[PDB]
């Protein structure tokens, strides 16, 4: 039986071509790999039929996702995730942080509601008691303490913008391709909420080539490629 992957450019793809794939390979099956460099397309193609799983997103992107295009998918494991961060732009540290600093973050919903997290958590912004972190809004601004100025781009353009702001938020996987170090970052994500699941297609749940890959990606093989391979990933909470 032949699996096919569909992932985003860069770690997660590496992941199956440097390990998943030889170990599934020794049971018989055959991986293609299907990589991506957006994070709309991927859903998609697996509702179709074109994947059989993909690794990409985090449970509150797939949540949004689903619903929004009414596909019957689901997650079934975790795997090592770049953390979010904010990174320096024109801005090196913290402590520049000017009243009107800019920060640029990414524009889907799931996502920039993270962004606004952060913001408060540094103490930037304020937002209202009481709602929901994972569907934060500007709405749910209480205060712009700082008057930061929210500068919203697609995802995948998130690393170049910092030539123009003050600082930039990059999902890990696009700091990742685009050369950026975790290191890096001035602040990171504390939360353990979006650390990244694979998807299937519902009927697919209990398939023996799912049972084979979320052993591949859990195995004390996979922990010790993880652990050196991917340095400063947040884990799957499963370990
Ligand atoms: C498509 S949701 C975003 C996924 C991205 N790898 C992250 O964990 O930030």
């Amino acid at each position: 039986k032949e699996i096919v992957f569909g992932t985003t450019v860069g770690d997660f793809g590496d992941m199956v071509k440097e390990q998943i794939q030889p170990e599934l390979e020794k049971k018989g099956y055959t991986v293609k790999l299907v990589e991506f460099t957006d994070y709309v397309r991927p859903n998609l193609a697996l509702a179709e039929g074109e994947l059989d799983i993909n690794v990409f997103q985090h449970k509150p992107y797939l949540d949004d996702f689903k619903k929004e295009h009414n596909l019957d998918i689901t997650e079934v494991f975790q795997v090592p995730t770049a953390p979010l961060g904010l990174y320096p732009g024109k801005l090196k540290s913290l402590e520049e942080v000017k009243d009107g600093s800019t920060v640029s973050a990414p524009n889907d919903p799931s996502n920039f509601a993270r962004v606004l997290v952060m913001l408060d958590e540094l103490g930037w912004i304020k937002l209202k008691d009481g709602i929901n972190p994972l569907t934060a809004s500007k709405a749910d601004i209480a205060e712009n303490l700082k008057n930061i100025k929210i500068v919203e781009l697609e995802a995948a353009q998130l690393p170049r913008s910092r030539a123009d702001v003050d600082f930039a938020v990059v999902n890990g996987n696009y700091a990742i391709s685009s050369g950026m170090k975790l290191t890096e970052a001035l602040f990171q994500e504390p939360s353990f909420a979006y650390v990244n699941w694979s998807a299937v297609k519902t009927a697919d749940k209990d398939s023996q080539w799912l049972k084979d890959v979320t052993e591949a990606y859990n195995s004390d093989a996979f922990k010790a490629y993880a652990h050196k391979r991917f340095e400063g990933y947040k884990s799957p909470a499963a370990w």
